[PDB]
DNA sequence: GCACAAAC
DNA sequence: GTTTGTGC
């Protein structure tokens, strides 16, 4: 039924790229860390970027052999 | 447009 | 309260 659903290349900021935000803004009242990173989408800062995408590659690779054509169902 | 995940 | 990527 339902495929597999590993972290999203989005998400993967949220983990460390949060991490950031945490650090010198453990207190965000409102909701603003959603539209800071969306800043950072039309500026993708390239010290982020190589580090994790390398992996990020293989996750699509891998579980794209198990689902050929199986898309959502 | 719908389906799935996380943290503040 | 909300964002975003992947796939057709």
């Amino acid at each position: 039924d339902r495929v597999k659903r590993p972290m999203n290349a989005f998400i993967v900021w949220s983990r460390d790229q949060r991490r950031k935000m945490a650090l010198e803004n453990p207190r965000m009242r409102n909701s603003e860390i959603s539209k800071q990173l969306g800043y950072q989408w039309k500026m993708l800062t390239e010290a982020e970027k190589w580090p994790f995408f390398q992996e990020a590659q293989k996750l699509q690779a891998m579980h794209r052999e198990k689902y050929p054509n199986y898309k959502y169902r």
